[PDB]
């Protein structure tokens, strides 16, 4: 470590904000969030100002060490803590400033911040809003390279494609600013891989003024219903999702937990009634529903309580996590909605885990969305599925066939996917840990794999931020 300590220590970062295995915070400063992983850093430093993170950089390439920017450590990889072991970590707590651009209604906020305290800044100092992740301490950099999707983006798009620029320290410390007309090879990865390839100084998004003061949540419950009335449901509220529902919708329908939903609506809270009364239509008769209204800002806080508070919402959680999505033109069948439900949540009997999943809606405004224009690739995406297990509560120790029992209840869905030729696909902040590189590549980046390997030779050849295993790699 000496190398490495001796080049931090003629920086001017502060000793005190310098961590090694010596240090009396060592544990705090490297507890993951995904308590299933325990990655060993070979320092974690909190730079003070982009000089220092220059510096820090220098000291990585001067010591070959691998570097892992640290953001609101959400990672389901632990991947902010470097994945890998033995990364240069560099926490970006500091990194939180907040302006507006009024001229041109931008969203500037530093490269290190959370989204509760950003959207917070954003709605009590403008009345805007961005789409972004429905959890009050995710950080905002870690979230939007990896698509996000929230409550809104079925109308107003993800986290990543509301980026409208981001400020990038390249592995040589040269800063540079890409979006879609400048460094666009840069932008292209950073909508989809951005750990790959430098750490983000600064974001700006685009972003909304709600139309209506008010805004509306619901849930709909089927109450005790056979697999196939389930099933039948979820189809008949796919038909009108894809037919008569506008953007302005928001659903999730419960994996565990069915047969429940929930949801909300961005629209004239006048218009609500008539389009729920469409959508409930075909439930089956032991269908009951609710609805409320709150104010626009409140709403927010109740889909990501605490977007206005001081502390992680959801504490540090021992779970695996699997995701899939479909698009557009291959949507659920029957047949394939039944092999999902039967064998995960129908099947599931564990004493040492509990499950948890849902499908969310999306559509909507994904119909703008064109592969070939960032590395994630999500065009017409449909629905996200996810279905994930999580360590019983008073246990300590993920049990060694957890991973597997989660993999074969998801696995006749998958099958019956690959029966009706549907490529399995997935969505990158959705991390399944578990995947071979010849499956995560193509799910989460389609066929714009062979061109991030080639951008990773030409804006990282000597591999800084290769570190986690889902990587980047060079061509
Ligand atoms: C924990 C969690 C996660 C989560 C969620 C709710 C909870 C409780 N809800 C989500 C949701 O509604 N929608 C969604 O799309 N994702 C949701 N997630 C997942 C979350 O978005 C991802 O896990 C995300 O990657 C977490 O980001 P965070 O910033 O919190 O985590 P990290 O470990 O520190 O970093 C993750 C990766 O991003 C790279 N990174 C971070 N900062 C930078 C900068 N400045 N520059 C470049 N890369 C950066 C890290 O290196 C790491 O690879
Ligand atoms: C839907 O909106 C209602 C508000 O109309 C939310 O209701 C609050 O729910 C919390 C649950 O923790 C209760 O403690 C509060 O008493 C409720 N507030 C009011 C004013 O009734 C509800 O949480 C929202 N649900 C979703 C999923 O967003
Ligand atoms: C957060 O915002 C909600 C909605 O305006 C408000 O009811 C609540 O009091 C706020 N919480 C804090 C801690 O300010
Ligand atoms: C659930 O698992 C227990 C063993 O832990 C078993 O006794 C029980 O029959 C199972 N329930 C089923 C298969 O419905
Ligand atoms: C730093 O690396 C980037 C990415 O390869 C490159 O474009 C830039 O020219 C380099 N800066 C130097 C050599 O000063």
């Amino acid at each position: 470590s000496t190398r490495l300590r001796d080049c931090l220590s003629n920086t001017s970062i502060l000793p005190s904000l310098t961590t090694f295995s010596d240090a009396t915070n060592w544990e705090t400063v490297t507890s993951p969030w995904a308590l299933r992983f325990n990655p060993e850093p070979a320092a974690v430093v909190v730079p003070r100002n982009r000089d220092e993170v220059a510096a820090a950089l220098a000291c990585a390439v001067e010591a070959g060490v691998k570097v892992s920017p640290l953001n609101g450590g959400h990672s389901y990889g632990a991947y902010g803590l470097g994945g890998v072991d033995g990364a240069l970590v560099i926490n970006m707590e500091r990194f939180t400033e907040t302006t507006f651009d009024s001229a041109k209604n931008l969203f500037t906020y530093g490269g290190g911040s959370r989204v509760g305290p950003a959207a917070t800044w954003l709605w009590e100092n403008h009345g805007r809003h961005f789409p972004h992740v429905r959890a009050n301490w995710v950080g905002l950099s870690g979230s939007s390279i990896g698509g996000g999707f929230g409550t809104t983006s079925r109308f107003l798009g993800t986290p990543m494609d509301n980026l409208d620029s981001v400020d990038v320290m390249l592995y040589n410390g040269t800063i540079v600013t890409a979006s879609r007309t400048e460094n666009p090879d840069l932008f292209f990865v950073i909508q989809g891989a951005g750990s790959s390839y430098g750490i983000i100084l600064s974001l700006t998004t685009r972003t909304w003024k709600p139309e209506f003061e008010v805004a509306t949540n619901f849930t709909i419950s089927l109450g005790a219903v056979d697999i196939d009335t389930g099933v039948q449901a979820l189809m008949d509220i796919q038909e009108w999702a894809m037919t008569e529902a506008p953007d302005t919708f928001a659903l999730r329908w419960q994996l565990a937990g069915e047969w429940n939903g929930s949801g909300y609506f961005y629209g004239n809270p006048d218009e609500f009634d008539a389009l729920f009364a469409s959508l409930v239509e075909r439930l089956p008769n032991t269908t009951t529903t609710t609805k409320t209204t709150a104010d626009f800002w409140a709403m927010e806080n109740f889909a990501a309580p605490l977007l206005n508070g001081t502390a992680d919402t959801f504490p540090p959680r021992s779970m695996y996590l699997q995701a899939l999505v479909l698009r557009k033109d291959q949507p659920f069948t029957f047949e394939s909605a039944k092999a999902l439900y039967q064998y995960t949540t129908l099947a599931f009997n564990r004493t040492d885990l509990t499950e948890f999943g849902f499908l969310d809606l999306w559509g909507g405004v994904s119909r703008d969305v064109d592969d070939s224009k960032q590395a994630m690739a999500y065009s017409n995406n449909q629905w996200l599925i996810r279905w994930e297990g999580r360590l019983a509560n008073g246990l300590t120790q993920w049990p060694a066939d957890g991973i597997e029992y989660m993999q074969a209840g998801f696995r006749p869905f998958k099958e019956q996917l690959k029966k009706e030729g549907i490529p399995l696909r997935g969505f990158v902040n959705y991390r399944d840990t578990e995947l071979s590189l010849e499956e995560w590549s193509v799910r989460l980046y389609g066929d714009n794999f062979e061109k991030m390997k080639r951008i990773k030779s030409q804006l990282d050849p000597q591999g800084v931020f290769t570190t986690h295993a889902q990587s980047i790699p060079s061509s």
